């Protein structure tokens, strides 16, 4: 396997709780900023006011290609909103493809519990389809005026990499959290084989789960209730999201599969963290997890396995201790299910606009031990797939 796209690699920092940035420049002279990279949303957007958690943001009276749109924006969400002013500037992606286009920036000028302090990113790359942008589908994304402007292939892949113990601003700042090749695929990523899903509508990156296991045990629910009412690939969501009565049927067989230790509610509600004796985390009594997707060829599917090593998030402890402590980040949704960061740290994941597909492959930097790891296996057998997908 070789690696083709070595500009690129290594071009992420970050960490599932807080999120994973790229380098990226703004205007005439450039200026530099560290941008969040987001699957489950469209717009590019950068701090361009003070914010006590920025430690830079865009100044648009300083670029000389800045162009005004003269309309606002408005993005509230579930947790927090962000609001800005439109505009378009020439943006390059440092350790990207050595190309600069001109797109779309929203100048956040007001925010509410939007920016993470020490997350050391200053903006958003939505990377998702126009349905979805805000203020409506005529602003184009980012990703759309690099493939219209530039020979980029429509794709690229991510590679999340979670290092499997806490990390501090510190270490954030000096480790490498991933990949972004934008335009292409770099085997070195990944080991064994690529497996594709189709992108159901281009949207979110919406996919099909067909069945769920824990431990090899099928969950057996009705395959639409594990989409419903999407299921989606999102970098900018932290957790594992299962629609409500999904979680509820999960939990009730992880508690099972790992029942030869009590945890309080606290902690598979995802709010509560728990410690072991450094080194001693009790990685065999946890159960895989396993997701069915749909697979290219009529009647097939493949699936992913993920380990507690991607669904336990490493966190520091409450106290001043040596412990290795973590949450439990799987949890409730009333959106779908989100496969977040916990969940792409497993897999080199391609995101193949092209073709409108996603490839799964296992991640060359998933953490996992000596008896197990993650997995991307097929083909099965599986029917009535299209049913599976929510109305
Ligand atoms: C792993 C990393 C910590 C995670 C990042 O957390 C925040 C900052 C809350 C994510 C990036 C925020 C949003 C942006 N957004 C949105 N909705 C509609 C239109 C435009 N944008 C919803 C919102 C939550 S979900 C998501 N994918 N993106």
């Amino acid at each position: 396997r070789r690696g083709s796209f070595v500009e690129m690699v290594d071009n992420l920092r970050g960490k599932s709780g807080q999120g994973y940035y790229v380098e990226m420049t703004v205007g005439s002279p450039p200026q530099t900023l560290n941008i969040l990279v987001d699957t489950g949303s469209s717009n590019f957007a950068v701090g361009a006011a003070p914010h006590p958690f920025l430690h830079r943001y865009y100044q648009r009276q300083l670029s000389s290609t800045y162009r005004d749109l003269r309309k606002g924006v408005y993005v509230p969400y579930t947790q927090g909103k962000w609001e800005g002013e439109l505009g378009t500037d020439l943006v390059s992606i440092p350790h990207g493809p050595n190309v600069t286009v001109r797109a779309n920036i929203a100048a956040i000028t007001e925010s509410d519990k939007f920016f993470i302090n020490g997350s050391n990113w200053e903006g958003i790359l939505g990377l998702a389809y126009a349905e979805i942008a805000r203020p409506d589908d005529s602003l184009e994304p980012f990703f759309d005026s690099l493939v219209k402007q530039t020979h980029v292939p429509n794709l690229f892949s991510l590679q999340l990499c979670g290092a499997g113990f806490p990390l501090n601003q510190s270490e954030v700042l000096a480790s490498v959290g991933g990949s972004m090749i934008i335009g292409g695929i770099d085997h070195s990523l990944y080991t064994g084989s690529l497996w594709y899903t189709p992108i159901r509508r281009e949207w979110y990156y919406e996919v099909i789960i067909v069945r769920v296991e824990i431990n090899g045990q099928d969950l057996k629910m009705d395959c639409k209730e594990y989409n419903y009412d999407k299921s989606i690939v999102d970098s900018g969501t932290t957790n594992l999201r299962l629609p409500k009565k999904v979680f509820e049927a999960a939990v009730k067989s992880i508690k099972a599969a790992s029942s030869t230790e009590k945890f309080p509610d606290g902690f598979w509600l995802g709010e509560q963290l728990v410690c072991w004796q450094a080194g001693t985390t009790p990685w065999n009594i946890f159960p895989v997890i396993s997701l069915y997707l749909m697979g290219e060829v009529t009647n097939q599917s493949f699936r992913i396995t993920i380990l507690p090593q991607q669904y336990l998030r490493p966190v520091e402890d409450v106290a001043t201790s040596q412990d290795d402590c973590y949450k439990f980040a799987i949890s409730q949704s009333s959106t779908g299910t989100v496969m977040g960061a916990v969940i792409m740290e497993g897999f080199y994941v391609v995101f193949d606009r092209a073709r409108k597909r996603i490839g799964f492959a296992v991640s060359a930097c998933h953490v996992h031990d000596e008896f197990r790891t993650a997995a991307v296996e097929g083909p099965f057998v599986t029917l009535d797939m299209e049913d599976c997908g929510y109305n």
